[PDB]
């Protein structure tokens, strides 16, 4: 089942104002045809440098950063181009990314919302069509919606009585989500 962990600040949040939030606050790296800038919007893989268990990236306007954890691809210039695919497991959300291949992968020196166990899982042949790529590159791009759709059908599938409009404090009540002490 989904599996939440949350810091006792977001309490009385519900995951969908949590998400829209975060997304707001991490904006858009702009990483798109032309816009690509190494060492500024790639963000990078664990071990990489272009597949791993882990995919980074902080905001270009704040100190908000993911780390998507699974077994994750990226077919950069091979067809199908540009392609996030593979298994998505967790998705960590929070401040001040620290980490990278050499030094033991990727955390967040500020945790404040952890989903694990989406079971998401998308083939290379779909593309950019792929759920994974479509809930990853939207947390790139500042659109958490495919992510939120995801965690509201994983929700309902544990209970029709709960969804994205749970606060993170109803969630721990029906034994989804874990309160961390902030």
């Amino acid at each position: 089942s989904i599996s939440i962990s949350y810091s006792t600040t977001y309490s009385g949040w519900t995951v969908a104002d949590y998400l829209a939030d975060w997304s707001a606050y991490f904006g858009d790296v702009n990483h798109r045809p032309g816009q690509v800038v190494d060492g500024s919007n790639t963000g990078g893989f664990n071990p990489g440098p272009f597949d791993g268990s882990q995919y980074a990236l902080k905001s270009t306007a704040s100190d908000a950063a993911f780390i998507a954890g699974g077994d994750l691809h990226y077919t950069l210039f091979s067809n199908p181009s540009h392609t996030a695919w593979g298994k998505l497991d967790s998705i960590a959300l929070g401040d001040t990314l620290t980490g990278g291949a050499s030094s033991g992968g990727y955390a967040l020196d500020s945790q404040e919302v952890s989903f694990s166990n989406l079971g998401l899982d998308s083939p290379i042949a779909q593309g950019r069509d792929g759920t994974v790529h479509k809930v990853v590159y939207g947390l790139m791009s500042g659109d958490s919606s495919a992510l939120q759709g995801q965690i509201d059908a994983l929700l309902k599938a544990v209970d029709p009585s709960l969804s994205i409009n749970s606060t993170f404090d109803q969630l721990a009540a029906a034994g989804v989500a874990h309160a961390t002490p902030a």
